[PDB]
């Protein structure tokens, strides 16, 4: 509360350690669906059903340009791309196994990196 604070974690890397993590997901053999925005005008649905689109190439923008405000809204991001895509495809297709796949392999880092 006011004059009442936990000990300082030293955030000073966290932006850098994001930028890692979001690298290794780009490089992933199964990061083609996610790589780039889905293209509203030539997939039917999607821009109706799919209220906040995202994807690596735009996280990477907001990531470069300081609009995460913090570790948490970045996670939130790259999250929301699973999310969307497990919205819009099914489980027993390519891409949505795509996503479960990019989902665990962030997960992990993200706690192996921000957790110990
Ligand atoms: C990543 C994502 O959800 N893209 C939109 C779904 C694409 C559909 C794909 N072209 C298909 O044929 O199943």
């Amino acid at each position: 509360s006011m004059s009442v604070k936990k000990p300082k974690r030293d955030d000073s890397k966290d932006l850098a350690l994001c930028s890692m993590i979001l690298t290794e997901m780009e490089t992933h053999e199964d990061a083609w669906p996610f790589l780039l925005p889905v293209n509203l005008k030539l997939v039917p649905g999607y821009k109706k059903v799919i209220k906040k689109p995202m994807d690596f190439s735009t996280i990477r923008e907001k990531l470069s340009s300081g609009q995460y405000p913090n570790l948490e809204t970045f996670a939130l991001d790259v999250r929301l791309v699973f999310d969307n895509c497990e919205t819009f495809n099914e489980d027993d297709s390519d891409i949505g196994r795509a996503g479960h796949n990019m989902r665990k392999y962030f997960e992990k880092k993200w706690t192996d990196t921000f957790k110990v």
